[PDB]
Protein backbone atom coordinates (compact mmCIF):
# COMPACT_ATOMS: atom_id res chain seq x y z
CA UNK A 1 0.00 0.00 0.00
CA UNK A 2 1.08 3.41 -0.75
CA UNK A 3 3.29 5.41 2.24
CA UNK A 4 6.24 7.41 2.24
CA UNK A 5 8.93 5.07 1.99
CA UNK A 6 11.11 4.12 -0.88
CA UNK A 7 9.31 1.46 -2.47
CA UNK A 8 6.06 2.70 -1.95
CA UNK A 9 6.61 7.05 -1.77
CA UNK A 10 5.06 9.79 -3.32
CA UNK A 11 6.81 9.20 -6.37
CA UNK A 12 5.09 5.79 -6.85
CA UNK A 13 1.20 7.06 -5.94
CA UNK A 14 0.33 7.41 -9.76
CA UNK A 15 0.54 3.94 -10.30
CA UNK A 16 -2.44 3.69 -8.44
CA UNK A 17 -3.60 6.98 -8.39
CA UNK A 18 -3.39 8.35 -11.89
CA UNK A 19 -4.51 11.83 -10.67
CA UNK A 20 -1.45 12.14 -9.23
CA UNK A 21 0.16 13.37 -12.69
CA UNK A 22 -3.26 16.13 -13.10
CA UNK A 23 -3.57 19.62 -13.61
CA UNK A 24 -4.41 20.64 -10.14
CA UNK A 25 -2.09 18.81 -7.57
CA UNK A 26 -0.84 20.19 -4.11
CA UNK A 27 1.22 20.72 -2.76
CA UNK A 28 3.05 23.59 -4.35
CA UNK A 29 5.97 26.01 -4.33
CA UNK A 30 4.52 29.40 -3.65
CA UNK A 31 6.73 32.11 -5.49
CA UNK A 32 6.30 35.31 -3.23
CA UNK A 33 7.20 37.55 -5.54
CA UNK A 34 4.61 35.66 -8.49
CA UNK A 35 1.68 35.65 -6.22
CA UNK A 36 -1.12 38.25 -7.23
CA UNK A 37 -2.08 40.70 -4.27
CA UNK A 38 -5.98 40.28 -4.83
CA UNK A 39 -7.57 43.62 -3.04
CA UNK A 40 -11.29 41.55 -3.76
CA UNK A 41 -10.44 38.89 -1.77
CA UNK A 42 -12.33 38.86 1.76
CA UNK A 43 -10.59 38.02 5.51
CA UNK A 44 -10.84 34.48 6.14
CA UNK A 45 -13.69 33.73 9.10
CA UNK A 46 -12.63 31.26 11.64
CA UNK A 47 -15.11 30.28 14.01
CA UNK A 48 -14.04 27.26 16.16
CA UNK A 49 -15.63 29.02 19.54
CA UNK A 50 -17.74 25.87 19.31
CA UNK A 51 -15.64 23.33 18.28
CA UNK A 52 -15.95 19.88 19.74
CA UNK A 53 -12.83 17.42 19.33
CA UNK A 54 -13.96 13.97 19.98
CA UNK A 55 -10.63 11.53 19.01
CA UNK A 56 -7.17 11.35 18.18
CA UNK A 57 -6.05 8.46 15.68
CA UNK A 58 -2.95 7.52 14.09
CA UNK A 59 -3.77 6.04 10.67
CA UNK A 60 -0.57 4.82 9.63
CA UNK A 61 0.13 7.83 7.60
CA UNK A 62 -0.37 10.92 9.99
CA UNK A 63 -2.38 11.45 13.58
CA UNK A 64 -5.74 13.20 13.08
CA UNK A 65 -7.68 15.27 15.33
CA UNK A 66 -11.13 14.59 15.02
CA UNK A 67 -13.93 16.28 15.12
CA UNK A 68 -17.81 16.49 15.71
CA UNK A 69 -19.12 17.47 12.09
CA UNK A 70 -22.77 16.60 12.45
CA UNK A 71 -23.30 20.15 12.85
CA UNK A 72 -22.42 23.61 12.00
CA UNK A 73 -20.16 24.09 15.42
CA UNK A 74 -16.57 24.84 13.93
CA UNK A 75 -16.68 26.36 10.44
CA UNK A 76 -14.58 28.58 7.69
CA UNK A 77 -16.12 30.83 5.49
CA UNK A 78 -15.09 33.94 3.79
CA UNK A 79 -11.69 34.61 2.72
CA UNK A 80 -11.79 33.20 -1.28
CA UNK A 81 -14.68 30.46 -0.46
CA UNK A 82 -18.38 30.88 -0.99
CA UNK A 83 -20.34 29.31 1.62
CA UNK A 84 -19.89 27.50 4.89
CA UNK A 85 -17.11 24.63 5.44
CA UNK A 86 -16.87 22.25 8.11
CA UNK A 87 -13.81 21.21 10.17
CA UNK A 88 -13.61 17.28 10.23
CA UNK A 89 -10.11 17.07 11.63
CA UNK A 90 -6.70 18.04 11.78
CA UNK A 91 -3.35 16.74 10.83
CA UNK A 92 0.39 17.26 10.65
CA UNK A 93 2.83 16.89 7.82
CA UNK A 94 6.64 16.41 9.48
CA UNK A 95 10.19 15.98 8.54
CA UNK A 96 12.95 13.76 10.64
CA UNK A 97 15.18 17.42 10.86
CA UNK A 98 13.78 20.79 11.19
CA UNK A 99 14.72 21.36 7.90
CA UNK A 100 12.16 19.68 6.00
CA UNK A 101 8.71 18.48 6.83
CA UNK A 102 6.32 21.15 4.93
CA UNK A 103 4.09 20.08 2.31
CA UNK A 104 4.35 23.68 0.52
CA UNK A 105 7.19 25.62 0.50
CA UNK A 106 7.99 29.27 0.17
CA UNK A 107 10.20 30.08 -2.31
CA UNK A 108 11.37 26.67 -2.17
CA UNK A 109 11.78 27.11 1.77
CA UNK A 110 10.54 24.32 3.67
CA UNK A 111 9.52 24.36 7.52
CA UNK A 112 9.46 21.88 9.81
CA UNK A 113 6.11 20.75 9.70
CA UNK A 114 2.50 22.15 8.19
CA UNK A 115 -0.52 21.82 9.88
CA UNK A 116 -3.88 20.99 7.60
CA UNK A 117 -7.37 21.58 9.31
CA UNK A 118 -9.71 19.79 6.87
CA UNK A 119 -13.16 21.18 6.06
CA UNK A 120 -16.47 20.51 3.68
CA UNK A 121 -18.45 21.99 2.15
CA UNK A 122 -22.13 21.55 3.84
CA UNK A 123 -23.72 22.17 0.45
CA UNK A 124 -22.45 18.49 -0.69
CA UNK A 125 -24.18 17.14 2.92
CA UNK A 126 -21.30 15.32 3.56
CA UNK A 127 -17.47 14.66 3.30
CA UNK A 128 -17.66 11.47 0.67
CA UNK A 129 -19.43 13.55 -1.79
CA UNK A 130 -18.07 16.83 -0.87
CA UNK A 131 -14.67 15.50 -2.34
CA UNK A 132 -16.42 14.62 -5.50
CA UNK A 133 -16.41 18.21 -5.88
CA UNK A 134 -14.25 20.84 -7.31
CA UNK A 135 -15.49 22.98 -4.34
CA UNK A 136 -15.57 20.55 -2.15
CA UNK A 137 -13.07 20.76 0.76
CA UNK A 138 -11.24 24.15 2.10
CA UNK A 139 -7.84 23.18 3.85
CA UNK A 140 -6.20 25.67 6.05
CA UNK A 141 -2.49 25.26 5.64
CA UNK A 142 -0.40 26.57 8.85
CA UNK A 143 3.58 26.51 8.80
CA UNK A 144 5.44 24.95 11.59
CA UNK A 145 9.13 26.26 12.81
CA UNK A 146 11.13 25.27 15.67
CA UNK A 147 11.84 27.88 18.38
CA UNK A 148 9.69 28.92 21.32
CA UNK A 149 7.19 26.05 22.54
CA UNK A 150 3.52 26.75 21.29
CA UNK A 151 1.45 25.87 24.57
CA UNK A 152 -2.16 25.05 22.88
CA UNK A 153 0.18 22.27 20.97
CA UNK A 154 0.96 20.81 24.02
CA UNK A 155 -2.18 18.72 24.76
CA UNK A 156 -1.99 16.98 21.57
CA UNK A 157 2.14 16.30 21.98
CA UNK A 158 1.23 14.12 25.32
CA UNK A 159 -1.46 11.73 24.13
CA UNK A 160 1.00 10.63 21.17
CA UNK A 161 2.31 7.99 23.70
CA UNK A 162 -1.30 6.42 23.53
CA UNK A 163 -1.48 6.39 19.43
CA UNK A 164 2.16 5.47 19.07
CA UNK A 165 1.12 2.59 16.03
CA UNK A 166 -1.45 2.56 13.22
CA UNK A 167 -4.27 1.94 13.81
CA UNK A 168 -4.38 3.43 17.67
CA UNK A 169 -7.17 6.10 18.60
CA UNK A 170 -7.85 7.79 22.22
CA UNK A 171 -10.49 10.20 23.52
CA UNK A 172 -9.83 13.67 22.86
CA UNK A 173 -12.39 15.83 23.74
CA UNK A 174 -12.24 19.56 24.95
CA UNK A 175 -9.49 20.28 22.76
CA UNK A 176 -9.07 24.00 21.35
CA UNK A 177 -7.81 24.31 17.77
CA UNK A 178 -7.72 28.05 18.22
CA UNK A 179 -4.63 27.70 20.34
CA UNK A 180 -2.81 26.55 16.48
CA UNK A 181 -3.40 29.86 15.15
CA UNK A 182 -1.26 32.29 13.89
CA UNK A 183 -1.93 36.22 15.03
CA UNK A 184 -2.20 37.13 11.35
CA UNK A 185 -4.48 35.13 8.86
CA UNK A 186 -3.11 36.82 6.12
CA UNK A 187 -2.80 34.30 3.36
CA UNK A 188 -2.27 32.59 -0.31
CA UNK A 189 -4.87 30.69 -1.66
CA UNK A 190 -5.12 28.39 -4.67
CA UNK A 191 -7.24 25.59 -6.19
CA UNK A 192 -5.33 22.13 -5.91
CA UNK A 193 -5.59 18.40 -4.07
CA UNK A 194 -5.59 15.92 -0.87
CA UNK A 195 -1.99 15.70 -1.04
CA UNK A 196 -2.28 12.03 0.37
CA UNK A 197 -4.25 9.10 -2.14
CA UNK A 198 -6.75 9.66 -3.65
CA UNK A 199 -5.13 13.08 -4.32
CA UNK A 200 -8.74 14.38 -5.80
CA UNK A 201 -8.87 17.63 -6.91
CA UNK A 202 -11.21 19.07 -4.82
CA UNK A 203 -9.39 21.48 -2.28
CA UNK A 204 -9.35 25.24 -2.32
CA UNK A 205 -5.84 25.87 -0.38
CA UNK A 206 -5.68 28.32 2.03
CA UNK A 207 -2.01 28.68 3.00
CA UNK A 208 -1.00 31.38 6.27
CA UNK A 209 1.71 33.50 5.78
CA UNK A 210 2.74 33.41 9.41
CA UNK A 211 4.28 30.43 10.63
CA UNK A 212 3.43 29.28 14.41
CA UNK A 213 6.31 28.31 16.35
CA UNK A 214 6.44 25.01 18.40
CA UNK A 215 9.56 24.20 20.50
CA UNK A 216 12.05 21.09 19.67
CA UNK A 217 10.69 18.96 22.20
CA UNK A 218 7.89 19.20 21.04
CA UNK A 219 8.30 18.16 17.41
CA UNK A 220 10.78 15.56 18.18
CA UNK A 221 7.48 13.62 19.98
CA UNK A 222 5.64 13.60 16.47
CA UNK A 223 8.67 11.65 15.37
CA UNK A 224 8.51 8.95 18.27
CA UNK A 225 5.01 8.34 16.52
CA UNK A 226 5.38 4.85 14.43
CA UNK A 227 3.90 4.11 10.76
CA UNK A 228 3.69 0.51 11.38
CA UNK A 229 1.40 -1.48 13.79
CA UNK A 230 1.36 -2.63 17.06
CA UNK A 231 4.50 -5.43 17.68
CA UNK A 232 5.58 -4.98 14.18
CA UNK A 233 9.37 -3.56 13.05
CA UNK A 234 9.63 0.17 14.01
CA UNK A 235 9.59 2.45 11.14
CA UNK A 236 9.38 6.57 12.80
CA UNK A 237 6.65 8.22 11.53
CA UNK A 238 8.67 10.99 10.19
CA UNK A 239 9.41 12.57 6.66
CA UNK A 240 5.28 12.28 5.59
CA UNK A 241 5.02 15.06 3.39
CA UNK A 242 4.45 15.26 -0.29
CA UNK A 243 6.59 17.15 -2.49
CA UNK A 244 5.91 20.06 -4.39
CA UNK A 245 4.22 19.38 -7.53
CA UNK A 246 4.05 21.68 -10.92
CA UNK A 247 1.96 24.23 -10.74
CA UNK A 248 0.46 24.16 -14.79
CA UNK A 249 -1.90 25.87 -14.97
CA UNK A 250 -3.08 28.12 -11.64
CA UNK A 251 -2.66 31.50 -10.03
CA UNK A 252 -1.60 31.39 -6.19
CA UNK A 253 -3.35 34.74 -5.00
CA UNK A 254 -2.30 36.70 -2.06
CA UNK A 255 -5.03 38.74 0.65
CA UNK A 256 -1.90 41.15 1.32
CA UNK A 257 0.79 43.25 -0.03
ZN1 LIG B 1 -2.29 17.06 5.06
Amino acid sequence: HWGYGKHNGPEHWHKDFPIAKGERQSPVDIDTHTAKYDPSLKPLSVSYDQATSLRILNNGHAFNVEFDDSQDKAVLKGGPLDGTYRLIQFHFHWGSLDGQGSEHTVDKKKYAAELHLVHWNTKYGDFGKAVQQPDGLAVLGIFLKVGSAKPGLQKVVDVLDSIKTKGKSADFTNFDPRGLLPESLDYWTYPGSLTTPPLLECVTWIVLKEPISVSSEQVLKFRKLNFNGEGEPEELMVDNWRPAQPLKNRQIKASFK
